[PDB]
């Protein structure tokens, strides 16, 4: 029996290497093989992952006649010391079990030891979305032990930047993702002490140049078709009338559209504010229509050419959303 | 064995410290780590934190030679006795295993016992949408006691209002949270007797201007934008009858759409009032032309300037408007 | 040990209590605590109560000098007979389990029983909505032993009436409850015999004036508005025509909107039936103007005041309209 | 103890009865308890039902002074022999355990044995949607045996076309079902052999005057609508256009609101087919008013009652319409 | 006890057989059930299937005076070495456990193995939707060795291109499915060595006509349709303005209708380029329009036939679209 090998019933392994000392060193590699989904209502993403831990206990140290080590499954974690990793600010998480658990120990002549395992988990990420769709979110995943303090166990990352590896294929389909990298930070817990934290870091952007096709283009098209009543004929009131109204109409179609489909967080971001200064200057065309007719109405009915409003309209409306396009582009990038 | 130093099997612990005499005190202190989702249908809402007791056990007491405690994970809680807290009014609730259990127990010298565990919990929570979106909603969590009535088991708050804390970057994507509190009650069943509750208390609010923006000003600019019409030359009727009907067909796609965005919930809201008084304004405005027209149309037969009622429509439809808006703001806040 | 005060390892307890003999008397309690969800497209509803159980084991009794009785968690229950109660016509359920098995029994010193758990089940429902929006729905959840007949173990209520208590906030968002009552009866199985099976009733309906306002209303509104066409001048064509277009086309967006609203049930409704003879009566209100234009322009040509069809219509569409109202109303009540 | 009536020590359950013999007979009845959903994208369903085992095994007889059998729950089936069915061509499914194991079985003195068990099963469907809405469906169950040949084990229904029976208030909200019916049928595996397979087997249909009152009738309306324009004085142009482009608005958002309110299948069917159709039908009309204008205006620059191509189109579109429903509906039933 | 025909306690199962000799081949089949469902915006499949191993161990021999094999359930699998597999890339998976757990191992008398059982498993498969609606997607699955590398464990397809079966009603909703075929990889990690890697590929395609029919048929005909302005009097301006508005209008309620039924895919594809190009060109027919009514006026006021810019018109718009058609179909086939 392979078990017999290591003196499992001569040691209690209820109890840490090195008891009684200095904190006993474990060292961590990460391997990230993809992430499977994100929710912005929510506000989380998962990960799929493979988790490596490194140590040295005197107590599993064997003989042997050459320098093979001895490779075992989850069955004998039980029996044996292991460190207890979680991961802090997430709300689910699951070890895969087919066809078997997917665990492994692998135990050198002198006592090294391997513990590798593969885990899916999802973790909250708060996001801001102000500047939608040019916003910038970043996002990370926390490791640290449960029940020691680092006056007992030290965690640190086996190769600094290098002990972090990332699937070539990685992607999202509505995101595209930069720049991972790791740091290390010290936490403090008023009920127990000071604890070692890991962190992993990346960054999410959006494809521009879609929502600028899929909203912005149309708004400023009926914009510079609302402009077109002002050199027709002002005799023609059953022509400028119905304009109007119909050009009113489509932009309140247009932004009940595209509310429809973006999702759903109630508070304002920018597209709303350039949508909703739009409509205004759509609703303003139609207003200065209606004092033309009256106006002129007015001189007909008492005397019993192109008039001024319309020249200068003409050339003051195009001025004032310009001047509003230079305005906004300067705010939001 | 670490196990050993506790006189495990010297002592029955299916019955609580102190049995036949006065009631043990057990100490509460909670953290809450995030809120991770909220249901406006289902009426419910889900959270993270993590749980610690504290009470003192004699026959847990062990010889030593220092002060140092001894720390174990959650396979000896099946060994001793601990409390059984459960939460009141839960739907679902789960305890964190990965990579192992979240739960330790830490023993002093003297028989002082922490108990530790990280949990998640989906409770329910009454909602009135009366007054949406100027409605305030109020939520709580409730812990207490299966088994032990308060003669045998005395819970409470361990440090008062200082045992809740809660995260720096707690948020929720459609609400404002605030004013976090504890309070305690006792609660009575018939079939067992008086038992100890404890609550946690929070508000939440909503974003009035992204509500106001989106839904209130659509509907007064098209009010605003029917009193066209009384300005408008009575003898263009193919002017003034498809002003008003494409402006009733573009309040009802307005009404369609704000329906289609907010939580389905089958009862009267504050803001369906708003909106329905504003579209039979908008139907009034095409009565009033119809009868002009009529009359109108009689004189001239008969027989062979600005119509009376256009000149009283001018002035009566704005100040029954800022009217019925004056009444709805003073009752609505 | 508490164990050894029952003479557990004395005694058979694979085998009912009185067995060989009459059957055992087993009484039930239930409390309701809240109604979590409803599913209307799948026709179930889910509820979390507590259940109780009340029965005698001379097999448990044991001596004491005094009348103090002894209480167990989860544990026990696998050393004991219990009984084996169980949902029918259910699709999923479960106990719930945190911080432990939420689980109890008490036993008096004469072997009298309490045994009490915490449950959340769903319950299949079938509805009706032939009525819609004014349909009623009555409900119910059954409990009855799996495997003991009648001969064997008598199942009752305890209290009869007085043995079903609910929450004082009991509630559901879109629906109000009522009547809650009890009752039981016999069931045959061809398999095995006779069984006694419990009843829980109550009864749901809708807020009728939600949607009398969201779909009859305009739909009302946009008839009457149709019927204006019949006092404007014959000879404006070009104000005629559009007017009853843009009605029809009002009308159609309102019932798509309507539909994309309700609960996906794919048969005919009351709403329906109403909602698409308005579309008929919008439909004849152009056609009569289309023959009033072809019978005006042939009169002109042969040559070279009100039209009677106008006159008529006036009186004929408003009386037909409200002649439907009166048997619609009279049979949907 | 019960268990020691039976000399479960004495016998190898790990093989079968009658083992090195002829094939050991083992008889199935089926109760059905409901119809829990369908997923029309997914193409699956959901069952609830009660499974029974009959077959003997004289191994299990037991001395008895009376012809009374012995009843036991779930915790002797891993003591005993029992046959491994498995539903084949399933997705998910699970043996329902509240308030414990829904297991149980009965032994007579003679070794005769009932195995009785409730599941829910989840099971796939290939659908065909060529012809929605007139569409028929057929589904069906299959049991099986895992590892055992006919050979060994020879499977059958107890009591042939009587051993399936059904609930009487069994439906589905979209659909009616008839026609519940069993049958059988060898099938090979090229790995292991011959294997006995048991089928059920039940027909879906719709209610097909909902989709013809939601579907069919508006657009037919809609084409008889643009058909107006024949009879209207063709100097009339700001009538006749208006009319004409409104009339294809329209059906736009009729075929619009349809597509949005169907199952997510992306291939052709029928109604779509009568859809664009009909919508050809109104284009067609717009362009011949084109034409008679443009001849209009020609004739009379030149040169400087009612057209033939209206007289013509006045018979021959409503002919060719009829005849296109002709053979449709000689086509689709 | 047939467990005793086996010498179970008189090995080492820890180990693999061949232990510090040449690695031990094991052969692999499967056999595809059914494909459950595909999600694009997650970007992943679901499968279930049959694996079935091959290996032999002289450990396992046990003498027969004929040439029987021996069959066991999953309960013996507990007590001897089996190979580790695991799917490479996946998100989930379970192994079905109903009436009971879907495993066996079969033992020949001379130490043959086969070992089956049955599975679920959900796997990522990244797809690009740059030519939607015509696009292609090419997916596989993964089969590797968990801890034993290339030098103890061989792994190989058991009869090449043979060792894999489909079902014959094997479909989707809205793809086609073809070209299943298998091939093999080395696999190389850092952390152990080199592993064999087994591959499962496949082809999917869509259903082009219908997409055809649904969003590019209309878009042309309303390009169409705006051309019919260029034929009418330019005189009529109460025609002419109405008619390109509306077009306007039923255009972008089309193009929104469209968006709402796609896949929510945020990046620009093929079918919105052709939808975008059609919008422009529906613009472009008003602005010609406001032109040739200012020139007029401007003419009939100095002052006190078909202008050019029509009769140009009518010949440069189709022909601009016929050659954005042909490089359109050029480049995207
Ligand atoms: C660096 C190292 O561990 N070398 C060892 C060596 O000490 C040992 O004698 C040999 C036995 O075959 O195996 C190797
Ligand atoms: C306050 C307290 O517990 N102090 C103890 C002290 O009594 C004990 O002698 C010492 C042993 O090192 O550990 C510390
Ligand atoms: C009604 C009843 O059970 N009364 C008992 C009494 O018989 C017993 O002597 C006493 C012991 O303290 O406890 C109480
Ligand atoms: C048909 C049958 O099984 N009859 C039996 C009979 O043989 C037996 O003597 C009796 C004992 O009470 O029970 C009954
Ligand atoms: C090819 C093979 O395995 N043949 C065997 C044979 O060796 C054996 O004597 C016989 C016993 O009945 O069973 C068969
Ligand atoms: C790894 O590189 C990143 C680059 O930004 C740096 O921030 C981080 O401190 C580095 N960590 C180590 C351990 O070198
Ligand atoms: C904590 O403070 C809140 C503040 O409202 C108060 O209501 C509550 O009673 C306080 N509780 C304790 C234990 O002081
Ligand atoms: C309880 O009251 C209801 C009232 O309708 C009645 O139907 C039922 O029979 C009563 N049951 C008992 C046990 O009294
Ligand atoms: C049961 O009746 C159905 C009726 O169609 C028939 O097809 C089937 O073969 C019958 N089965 C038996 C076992 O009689
Ligand atoms: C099986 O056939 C496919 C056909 O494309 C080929 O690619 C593959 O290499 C073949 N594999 C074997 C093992 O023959
Ligand atoms: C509330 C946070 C600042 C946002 C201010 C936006 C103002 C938008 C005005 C648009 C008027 C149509
Ligand atoms: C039913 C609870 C009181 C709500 C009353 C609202 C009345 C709204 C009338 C709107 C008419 C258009
Ligand atoms: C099919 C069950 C009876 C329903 C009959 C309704 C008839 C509705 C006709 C509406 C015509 C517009
Ligand atoms: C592709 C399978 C045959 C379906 C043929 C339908 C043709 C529809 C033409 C409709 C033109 C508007
Ligand atoms: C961004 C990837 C290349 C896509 C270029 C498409 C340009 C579309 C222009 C449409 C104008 C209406
Ligand atoms: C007995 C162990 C208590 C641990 P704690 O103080 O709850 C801190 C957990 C996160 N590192
Ligand atoms: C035997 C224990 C019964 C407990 P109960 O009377 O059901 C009250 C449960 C909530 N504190
Ligand atoms: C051996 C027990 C069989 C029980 P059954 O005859 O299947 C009836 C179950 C519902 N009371
Ligand atoms: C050792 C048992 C193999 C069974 P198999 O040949 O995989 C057929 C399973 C379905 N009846
Ligand atoms: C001790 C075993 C470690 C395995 P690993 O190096 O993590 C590679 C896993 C995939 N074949
Ligand atoms: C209309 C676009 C002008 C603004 C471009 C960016 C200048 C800051
Ligand atoms: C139109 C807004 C007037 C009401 C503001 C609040 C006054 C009570
Ligand atoms: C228009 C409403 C009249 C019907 C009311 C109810 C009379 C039966
Ligand atoms: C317009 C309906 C005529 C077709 C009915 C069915 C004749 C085959
Ligand atoms: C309008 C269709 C013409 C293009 C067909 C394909 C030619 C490359
Ligand atoms: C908004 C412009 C109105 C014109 C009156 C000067
Ligand atoms: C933009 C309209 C200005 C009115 C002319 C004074
Ligand atoms: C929130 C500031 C935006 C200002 C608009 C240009
Ligand atoms: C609603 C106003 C109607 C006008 C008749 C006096
Ligand atoms: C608001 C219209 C009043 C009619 C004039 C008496
Ligand atoms: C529907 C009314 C038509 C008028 C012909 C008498
Ligand atoms: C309702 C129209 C009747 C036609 C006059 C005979
Ligand atoms: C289904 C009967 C309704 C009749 C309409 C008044
Ligand atoms: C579609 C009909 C066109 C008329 C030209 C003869
Ligand atoms: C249907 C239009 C036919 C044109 C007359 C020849
Ligand atoms: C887009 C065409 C405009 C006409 C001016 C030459
Ligand atoms: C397409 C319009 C061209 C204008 C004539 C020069
Ligand atoms: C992305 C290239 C498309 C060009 C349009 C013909
Ligand atoms: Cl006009
Ligand atoms: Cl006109």
């Amino acid at each position: 029996k392979s078990e017999q090998l290591l003196r499992i019933d001569d040691h209690d392994f209820s109890m840490r290497p090195g008891f009684g000392g200095p904190a006993i060193p474990v060292g961590v590699d990460v391997q990230v093989e993809s992430l499977d989904s994100i929710s912005e209502v929510d506000m989380d993403f998962t990960m799929t992952l493979y988790l490596r831990h490194y140590w040295k206990d005197e107590r599993l140290s064997f003989p042997s006649t050459n320098n093979l080590s001895m490779t075992f499954d989850g069955r004998l974690v039980k029996k044996i010391w292991v460190p207890d990793m979680f991961f802090v600010h997430s709300k689910r998480s699951f070890i895969h079990d087919t066809t078997t658990d997917n665990v492994m120990l692998r135990v050198q002549p002198d006592g090294k030891v391997l513990y590798s395992l593969r885990v899916t988990v999802t973790a909250m990420c708060n996001m801001d979305f102000s500047r939608f769709p040019l916003d910038t979110q970043t996002c990370s995943l926390e490791i640290e032990s449960y029940a020691y303090t680092e006056d007992d166990l030290m965690l640190y990352w086996k190769k600094g930047n290098d002990s972090l590896k990332t699937d070539e294929r990685i992607s999202l389909s509505q995101f595209l993702i930069q720049e991972f990298h790791t740091t290390t930070k010290l936490a403090f817990y008023s009920s127990t002490g000071w604890y070692n934290r890991l962190y992993i870091n990346f960054t999410l952007r959006r494809h521009i140049f879609f929502f600028l096709l899929q909203t912005y283009f149309p708004a400023t098209l009926m914009v510079m078709l609302s402009w077109v009543s002002f050199w027709i004929d002002r005799r023609a009131v059953p022509a400028r009338v119905p304009l109007g109204i119909t050009t009113v109409l489509t932009m309140s179609t247009i932004i009940t559209g595209v509310n429809a489909s973006m999702p759903r967080v109630s508070y304002i971001k920018a597209v709303d504010i350039y949508l909703w200064v739009s409509f205004v200057f759509v609703f303003l065309s139609v207003l200065e229509y209606a004092a033309v007719n009256y106006l002129t109405t007015v001189q007909e009915r008492k005397e019993q050419d192109t008039h001024a409003i319309d020249k200068y309209s003409r050339i003051i409306f195009p001025a004032a959303y310009i001047l509003f396009n230079l305005i906004y582009w300067s705010i939001f990038s």
